């Protein structure tokens, strides 16, 4: 899979992209990796934020589905109209599919002034593809189309430009260490997957683990921070801040207010406390935790930081956050999720990113909502 490797690029928050081709003749377009949506929509009309957008009037192999699409989402909208054409990944593999793709005709707050990326690739499920489940979503129709493997790994790696990797039907061992521990795909919607202990610096929050997993918890590429549910928030905060307290910041950073700032080179990562989410695991009363640093929570913007978890009211969102700590494979023909820890993540000498396991975990299947 070399071929893929560096297939991602960004800048940070803004997303990671993969360059896809639409069209006959192909059309060249940066798109927006993104496991918590399922539609392929590309930028159609030349809004000026665009350095380019797909022209249907060139493509001899588009299709016209004759209808609309209208997506809001939390923080934006766009509109399209459905059709099909053929579609490839220059540095996935080689094959081309006739996908659905929703060409933008209007938005709003979607695309980002200053960004390189034109689009959106909505890895997740048909359940919550829009209009509904019978638009079928790219990654089902590469599948159904060709041999490729029903499944795709992602390493995000960070830092300003951002990189990583998009395997397109495998794994590539390289990009990883140790074992993958696997938890199951819940419900084919979301990636959703059931937290089932959280601690911080080893230390367990000691709340209803169904609190973690209110109302989902979900693995989003499309997410720059963690985002916890309220009341889960609140507990982490207030043991972070107490595993902090040898350095004492405004109240407003630890809700994403302000940042802080330490001289160049001299960031006291050390006074902040590793975050451990125990995931249910493969087998009946086993788990598995993934384990972040502040490198991964703390995110560059003197050196200044912004801290990168905050509240939620749709759930746990496990995104760059937690992503760029790990390997992750998603293994849609197993139902379950891959962590491994990153051959890039960002680290120091003392601590690193880490999955182990088994742990003895009972219950778990009380702790997801319903
Ligand atoms: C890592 C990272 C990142 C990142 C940074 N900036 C902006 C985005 C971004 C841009 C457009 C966008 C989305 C994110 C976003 C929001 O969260 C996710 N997962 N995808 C999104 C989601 C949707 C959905 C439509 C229907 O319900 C599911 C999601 N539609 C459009 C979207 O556009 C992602």
């Amino acid at each position: 899979f070399v071929e893929m490797v560096d297939n991602l690029r960004g800048k940070s928050g803004q997303g990671y992209y993969v360059e896809m081709t639409v069209g006959s003749p192909p059309q060249t377009l940066n798109i927006l990796v993104d496991t918590g949506s399922s539609n392929f929509a590309v930028g159609a009309a030349p809004h000026p934020f665009l350095h380019r957008y797909y022209q249907r009037q060139l493509s001899s192999t588009y299709r016209d589905l004759r209808k609309g699409v209208y997506v809001p989402y939390t923080q934006g909208k766009w509109e399209g109209e459905l059709g099909t054409d053929l579609v490839s990944i220059p540095h996935g593999p080689n094959v081309t599919v006739r996908a659905n793709i929703a060409a933008i005709t209007e938005s709003d707050k979607f695309f980002i002034n200053g960004s390189n990326w034109e689009g959106i690739l909505g890895l997740a499920y048909a359940e919550i593809a829009r209009p509904d489940d019978s638009l079928e979503p790219f990654f089902d129709s590469l599948v159904k189309q060709t041999h490729v493997p029903n499944l795709f790994s992602l390493q995000l790696c960070g830092a300003a430009s951002v990189g990583g990797s998009m395997i397109i039907g495998g794994i590539d061992h390289s990009l990883y260490t140790g074992s993958l521990w696997y938890t199951p795909i819940r419900r084919e919607w979301y990636y959703e997957v059931i937290i089932v202990r959280v601690e911080i610096n080893g230390q367990d929050l000691k709340m209803d683990c169904k609190e973690y997993n209110y109302d989902k918890s979900i693995v989003d590429s499309g997410t720059t921070n963690l985002r916890l549910p309220k009341k889960v928030f609140e507990a982490a905060v207030k043991s972070i801040k107490a595993a902090s307290s040898t350095e004492k910041f405004p109240d407003g950073f630890w809700l994403g207010e302000q940042l802080v700032c330490w001289q160049a080179g001299t960031t006291p990562w050390n006074i902040f406390p590793v975050i451990s989410l125990y995931l249910m695991g493969e087998v009946t009363n086993q788990s598995f935790r993934i384990t972040i640093l502040p490198q991964q929570y703390l995110r560059p913007v003197d050196d200044c930081y912004k801290f990168a978890i905050s509240q939620s009211s749709t759930g746990t969102v496990m995104g760059a956050v937690i992503m760029e700590g790990f390997y992750v494979v998603f293994d849609r023909a197993r139902k379950r999720i891959g962590f491994a820890v990153s051959a890039c993540h960002v680290h120091d000498e003392f601590r690193t990113a880490a999955v182990e396991g088994p742990f003895v975990t009972l219950d778990m299947e009380d702790c997801g909502y319903n």
